[PDB]
């Protein structure tokens, strides 16, 4: 039972399919006695491969927490294992993942007396992340059955079951440049590239990838990074802000060049996509404009996993409600080695900055509240406390300004099980690349593909990077909106539904 | 400076604009095979009357905490009143609000190179609060000032300054049938219509509505529930499931008849239109039928203000996210005397089902995560606590379910100052219903209203009450859409400004 | 290696040993000029036996989470069996045993320089968890591993490691009154006493208990109720103001004769001590009256395991700092049988005025805050909430006035694994009361036991009973040193190292 | 009405009263076969002066949130000021004093069938901070007035009765050395000392401490530091560590001897004694020594006010209960000049440390629970938050280890009205130390006063200082029973009043 489209508008042939959109913009113009808002249509015909393609996914950092337990998962959910619990059983699921679990509203039904909602992955076809190889890399050497006794995430009888699928799986050596990274992780470093020629690691990577597409014959590779919060490198020109600078950089062996700049360069040379899952400042304008040059998509940064993904949908949800939030206050605690890495500033940095930054785009979208468009007090802490280990603490205080200079205090308490709620956002952020990797448009005549920076992964993402002159976009809901209608585009059956005015008028007659 | 709309399908003339809107819903077909949806366009012409109209609202329960503020508050936002604060000066105005203080996303503006955000209130002309004349009724003599006192809500001062304003107001007597809200309330009732004449009484009401429209010379009359939650009334053949039966009950004196029914029939019968802030069922069947038969539109139920209006964002946000919630627990505490009133049983359930309800229509929305459809664990408690007095106090546990049967849980603390939560929630049910009063579209080559039972309302209530055969929609920020996107359609320019396209393709070239 | 005393008031003889204390008391009158202190001395002179006596214990509700709970805690302490955890291992132990793991201050020493803290177990030799052996009976004729999987509190692991020890176990049959529990236990009760005459009834249960005291020759006997809350018997005289009344009444076959007052009866009569664990009134003065005569000790009324343990330290730690409680609102969840129990109005009536009683002694203690004594706002809510099951939430809201009409505001979370905070409470109350059946004191030439009712055993419960005519005390660290420094007492080392007044002064040569 | 004592161990004469107490002491020796316990006795005699000396009390940080508050507030008492508020009025109090409202027990009296609790004052004579002669010393001009609405404490109706007592008053200039606390404070200081010569400011200040004295003809000058946190000062041989070196050091004009170090000397020179309300190290071994030499009392480190008063009843609690801390995490935020001086590190490092110091003497105290005396996990967070200004809000998560391996887990949330808890703390130093002041014992002969390091002040702070070679006790109740019980010894009528036995045993006849 599939989801089939009935449309003057899509033609199948070829196991593509051909969609044609009228896209509603507004155009506006600014003129002494007001704002003239003139409406536009924009007819889009899409194309979209119809069959997922065969796809590997490297992780950075496969020994972690979020890599051992996204492969454990995976494995998990192929063979469905249970464990026993106090109260009976528990069994492996996908559920955190949009993309596996997320339903969609496409209407009303007059027959059923139904609202229509359907599982996304059931619009356009998309990977199950049952369907993903997956290797990569790590400075540790421990193999995946002893990262999970290190992340300690599975309850011990799942690591068991999991123990011969996981520990057969050692991560191949990584780079590893001291100086980019909390100085607290070198005890750890057993498994790494030899030599300080970053040239030379840039090959050895390279090699990596096409090796790996060969051995599993893959027609999409998408390498992943969620290995340990870099610093931020410098950025200017000379050093970064084009592609032909990147590469001279690397030819040259300059320092400001991180580890995470050489795989997303291997991964770009070689037709992988690349995906940044930490804060640090990896993809450059001249990163960008090598994905550009490579034709290959880029994203990031920062998983938005916890306090942040609620933060982004509670601070929309009050500034729509005609609230001024005044005061925005974000304690973490956590004991796993994310948070021990965090310890050390410069890498605290690299976080505070993208978890800080969410609440820019709705201040400046109401100025009766913010008439000086000046942010609330927001003030961001993570702690490193080893006894809650992955099991993260998000403490909250939101001040509001309310009708008549009263005030509205929310408190909160939130026990995020960062692991289990960060790898479904590495299948999701894989898997809507992969979707994306089969979407293409008219532009004069031939078919493109999307800008290389895929920002459609905002709604996973903390501090999403976007095309070049175009606004960043925090709001989750918002984000979710986007990717929803963007699908249903592709299917043939996008919609009004989020008015659906049949039920307070007499619907006309179709056209 | 107004804001201007371009467009070949939309024409002033008269002081009305008329307005043609092309609205996009999927149709569907159950087979064998699977799900078909056949993608429609029906044209809609919309006819808007730009000039609001003179408005008087009359409030049952004029002299209570939010009748008493709503009134004061209007009075203080006409004059700009100041009071001293430990912090320097607060001033009136009109927060949280959605018609006053919400703003509206257009879409992008490349000059500016700028996402365009209008308020509310420049896409079709509605009141401001200021315009609104405010009578209505109370069983308590008490005058507008005294009232104030009794609330404890504006700070003192702001009490001084209002005195002359609100202290020339008592409100009218009304009827007291003191079995249907908490016996609690017998001392407090001193100012009610003699007799237990049941059409009497009605006609008693309907000679105060129609003395304010004339004394004010009104356009729009709209009547307004904010008095003591009532208990509910039975439903039955008989007594009121029929405009008819409703009428007869009064007229024979029936029992099962509310003081809020009366009301309701009073507004309807003089062609002023009915709101219920409250839990109780007042809009019976009969009573819906009897607003469809005058031409009246009708509201409720039941202010969403705080603990419901957040629930409603963040129920939505979790299921749109992949997750399953499991158990939901609300604790309410206050000391106001709309806490004395749910002290008492029969009160506290028309209350609690309306609390409980919201999560019904989203436990639906998913069948991944709901297999069986089965709600979480759902407890709502409302406790009477003196000493908070109108700070209401909500405390929430959240638990859910997660990815590979890991859970979630949010705690929260909630200072809900009901007043100033629930006043501008009058101020915007007015307004969007005054609006309302001035929207026809086409049905067959003549111009209809919108449906009596006028459920865009709902992003204001807790329990909506929703045309017979159509579904209720409780996810509030869904709520917003549904009436920004009207406005917007009213006003000549909506779009798909949630899936902004151009800023990861080639926008093509305007049709 | 021991604790020895070394005292010329202190003397052993037949392994008891004799103490002489000097017991220092206020004496008041009350004249025209003010209130006379005269302070007197009272020389008690303590016999205590040193060899803990062999202890049975005998649960009512054996097989309820408690009772399964605390055998199977017994048995796994003995095996000192472990489980794996995501950490690693957890072992068995006895934490939150005042006895087993309170530590005492007997003062400082000079030549380690160091505070002396000595384990409450080391001072008067005192039973082990492990001494004791342990039967009873329940309703449910349950086996004590279905019992365990039933409620929830083991890890699997531990259960099956438990099962060879605790499935053999299924508990004799008990009263079954339908009308003294929540109609809601009907299904639960396959094991039952036939006949409705409690006389016989009475007989059967006093059967129960010789054979026990004979079949494993037991020199102590206690009796105690964890079985579900009964509702309040009526109290009045004819019915149970006297032994003699309460006798008839059972021999009548009187209806106000509960289930828990034949257990009371069938303790004392046997010459085993009775305690209860529950909200219910089972010790009316007829009962204590009849313990008065047959020379055993009652107890009661309500484990203070989690909620209120903390409510009795902070309301004393807030009233001792000078601040004023204005409003203590605690709400309750949980999911386990105690919850579906409690849902009923009569049993969470029982409960419901034992957790709002604590803070009664401390408003009376300080006029300057409380004038009038004038208890604060108090409102004690529980809810049956299945998900959380027996890990009961607790929520609390604590509001003070400080200094100049400031106000401060404790909101607290606490997550409270009933069974695991209950149980060791269990073995706690036992094992101080055959300590206590060790202790004699000199009245008047001859050695005479405490009174019936030991209120000694209060830190450990909600309601404490108290010896008729005295005050109740319910503020929990001062429980805790009335016991600690009683058990020093027994000792022969009492002292004053509450005022270590040596470490600011030149410390005066010993007498 | 006063309270009166009746004993052949107390004499008046002379306006002094003497009093014998007989301490009871256990002395420890350790031996192969255990620990052997000697209960000794040592009789105290104390003479106690029965009228309060004329007090003068000088704050260095006058100007401040604590020093305007501490004025304002006397003067509100003195002329009983009332506020309008929306319940009705507040009048001036002096609540969370625990001088001024603790309530003790003396035991139960038969007659009233009551427990006696008396407040605190009326055991021995003592000041009433409206006795209290109030000047002192600030880096800022402004006066007491400008300085409350710097502040943002009092309410405005308040400030504005205050003005023509506070606004006569502006602060002394003071030692500025702007390297000693955070560089954000060079705008605010207007008000300095000339020059850089050390000594002469310690002239200086003696000058003014002798003409305060002279000028109200004092009996006891007090000074207290309730200015910013200072960074800690070195501490070495040569420096500081005897009462001629850090002489010298001033002479000699040294780098690494703070303000705050010239003021104790400054106050001890001229036989004021010295109260440390701040984190700094200021009574290093140096000073003590000093004030040892020159017959004066120390106190310090750190008001005990909010978050850490109660971590020091409830790491109590817990611990007496059997109980494991495992993990203690504490963040605060507060927006006040204190939040804006702790935003620079070596001033959040003072706090830090003394926040961090007070589950030490608990953890030591159980090793059942603590069998390797290894502190919890203990993380201490203070951020500045302009928005909630004197608002300081903890927020804290208790995680504790319990019977069988299971978890007790403990959410607050804490509002802090920080001046609102200080100022009375501010009031108790003082008022102890003056009684401290009137007390003596008999060493040899000859009568004595307590060591100089007045460690009885404890209760108040959160990092005590005490008499070398001597311990430091935390667990806040257990340092008001050292004070209870001290005062009681002093006025006659110690007694074992926390083991009332009369209760379950029959009352032997008074010796
Ligand atoms: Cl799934
Ligand atoms: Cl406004
Ligand atoms: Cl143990
Ligand atoms: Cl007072």
């Amino acid at each position: 039972k599939r989801l089939i489209v009935e449309s003057p508008n899509v033609k199948l042939e070829d196991g593509v399919l051909e969609s044609r959109f009228t896209y509603r913009k507004n155009h506006f113009e600014h003129r002494a006695d007001g704002l003239h808002v003139t409406p536009k249509e924009h007819d889009y015909s899409f194309k979209t491969v119809l069959k997922p393609r065969k796809t590997g996914l490297l992780l950075v950092g496969l020994g972690g927490n979020n890599g051992s337990t996204a492969v454990g998962s995976i494995f998990a959910n192929q063979y469905a294992m249970t464990w026993r619990t106090k109260e009976g059983h528990s069994q492996a699921n996908y559920f955190g993942s949009v993309t596996q679990t997320a339903t969609v509203h496409l209407g009303y039904d007059s027959a059923t007396q139904n609202q229509i909602f359907v599982p996304f992955k059931d619009i356009v076809p998309i990977l199950s992340p049952n369907d993903l190889i997956i290797s990569g890399w790590d400075i540790s050497d421990s193999n995946l059955y002893e990262a999970m006794g290190r992340a300690k995430v599975f309850e011990p009888e799942l690591q068991e079951k999991l123990r011969p699928f996981m520990e057969p799986i050692v991560p191949l050596p990584s780079i590893y440049y001291p100086d980019f990274i909390a100085s607290n992780q070198g005890d750890r470093a057993n498994n790494v590239i030899p030599g300080d020629n970053k040239l030379e690691h840039l090959e050895h990577i390279r090699a990596d990838i096409r090796k790996f597409k060969q051995e599993h014959e893959l027609e999409c590779v998408i390498v992943l990074w969620t290995a340990n919060t870099e610093r931020y490198t410098d950025v200017r020109q000379g050093l970064n802000a084009t592609a032909d600078e990147i590469m001279e950089s690397i030819r040259v062996n300059e320092d400001e060049v991180s580890p995470s700049n050489i795989f997303a360069v291997a991964s770009i040379l070689e037709g992988a996509h690349y995906i940044n899952g930490s804060p640090q400042n990896t993809l450059v304008p001249g990163l960008i404009e090598l994905a550009e040059r490579h034709k290959v998509f880029v994203g990031g940064d920062d998983f938005k996993s916890g306090q942040t993904k609620f933060k982004s949908a509670f601070v929309d949800f009050l500034v729509s409600s005609g609230m001024k939030p005044e005061s925005i206050v974000s304690y973490n605690h956590l004991g796993n080695n994310d948070g021990k890495n965090l310890s050390e500033a410069r890498q605290f940095r690299s976080k505070e900055i993208s978890k800080s930054s969410v609440v820019d785009d709705m201040v400046k979208s109401n100025q009766i509240l913010f008439p000086d468009a000046k942010n609330p007090d927001y003030c961001v802490v993570i702690k490193y406390v080893p006894y809650v280990a992955d099991s993260k603490r998000a403490m909250d205080e939101y001040i509001c300004s309310i009708f008549m200079g009263g005030k509205q205090t929310f408190v909160v308490h939130n026990t995020c099980e960062d692991s289990l709620l960060a790898s479904p956002l590495i299948y999701d952020l894989a898997i809507l690349t992969e979707l994306a990797s089969r979407v293409s448009y008219k532009v004069d005549d031939e078919y493109k593909p999307f800008h290389s920076v895929l920002s459609i992964l905002s709604l996973l993402l903390k501090a999403p990077v976007v095309p070049p002159g175009t606004p960043i976009s925090n709001a989750f809901m918002r984000q979710f909106s986007t990717l929803t209608k963007l699908v249903t585009a592709l299917a043939g059956f996008p919609s009004d539904t989020d008015m659906q005015i049949e039920f307070f008028t007499q619907l006309p007659a179709a056209k």
